[PDB]
């Protein structure tokens, strides 16, 4: 079962605070370390999230963080992960910018579009691919997390693509417009998450509003190319970008792509 007992969990440091409550370090009985998050009343639907627990239990890959199961018993509710030790992608690349050989920022976002393939095949949209919900693990190894989980968020100032929080910067014309979501709305956020590793955990677009974002994609205009990204690599983020989805590749095509460039 996805069920997680209260008794089944011990919560020994706080790791830090999110969007919706705190992140503990913790202790799952007779399994492993890991990391719990408190989720606050009304943050979520609760309900609609534990109806998809039995089939996304199935989802397993190395490249994506494990959701273990959810401690419902009494309010907030908490979600319990598997434990990244190094945190989230978008800090892990702004506190060790200068540092990074272009082939281990390559290799990241391998390992992203790997996660990526497999949730693709799985037919699981993720809808708000970013550097920030990325996780860094043992050896430097990139794992996705929070697929699916703007489905569920209750704030309509973050889910509606007319909302003030809506993450515009990583959407594709088809989502800012229509809320149109499918893997290759997430292929253009990777493209957009590909040139934040390339930038070593620059914002992109920081100098523009999100209706900014909107008139200059519409009128054709994209991110520049980081320093630390090759010809090649730039090449394969514009295609991520391209305004008809058709026209975008898959992520089965990307990680083709991206490996016989790395290898
Ligand atoms: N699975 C995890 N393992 C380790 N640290 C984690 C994990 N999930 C989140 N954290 C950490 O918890 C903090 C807040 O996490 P997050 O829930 O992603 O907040 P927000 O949703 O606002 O980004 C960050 O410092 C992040 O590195
Ligand atoms: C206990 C989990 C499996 O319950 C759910 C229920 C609904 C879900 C809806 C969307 C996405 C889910 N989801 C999210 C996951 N992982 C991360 N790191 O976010 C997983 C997983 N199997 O690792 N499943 C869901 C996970």
């Amino acid at each position: 079962k996805w069920v997680i007992d209260p008794s089944e969990l011990t919560f020994v440091q706080e790791i830090g605070s999110g969007q919706f409550g705190l992140v503990h370090l913790g202790y799952w009985l007779n399994k492993d370390k890991v990391a719990i998050k408190t989720i606050r009343e009304g943050a979520m639907s609760e309900e609609d999230f534990i109806e998809e627990a039995e089939v996304m239990m199935k989802l397993s890959h190395p490249k994506l963080v494990q959701l273990y199961g959810v401690c419902l018993e009494q309010a907030p509710i908490c979600l319990v992960f598997e434990f990244m030790e190094h945190g989230c992608l978008s800090d892990y690349l702004r506190t060790q910018r200068g540092l990074f050989a272009a082939e281990t920022l390559l290799g990241m976002c391998l390992d992203v579009c790997e996660g990526m393939a497999y949730l693709e095949e799985a037919c699981v949209i993720h809808r708000d691919l970013a550097a920030r919900n990325c996780l860094v693990g043992e050896n430097q190894v990139i794992k996705v997390s929070d697929f699916g989980m703007t489905r569920f968020v209750l704030d309509d100032q973050y889910t509606s693509s007319t909302g003030t929080k809506f993450p515009v910067k990583w959407a594709s014309p088809e989502v800012f417009s229509f809320s149109r979501y499918s893997s290759k709305s997430d292929v253009w956020s990777f493209g957009v998450l590909m040139w934040e590793v390339f930038s070593e955990g620059k914002i992109p677009y920081e100098n523009r509003s999100n209706s900014e974002v909107v008139e200059d994609i519409s009128t054709g205009f994209r991110l520049y190319k980081p320093r630390l990204a090759s010809t090649h690599v730039y090449q394969i983020m514009n295609h991520c970008w391209r305004e008809r989805p058709e026209d975008r590749p898959a992520f089965s095509r990307l990680l083709r792509q991206l490996a016989e460039i790395a290898e």
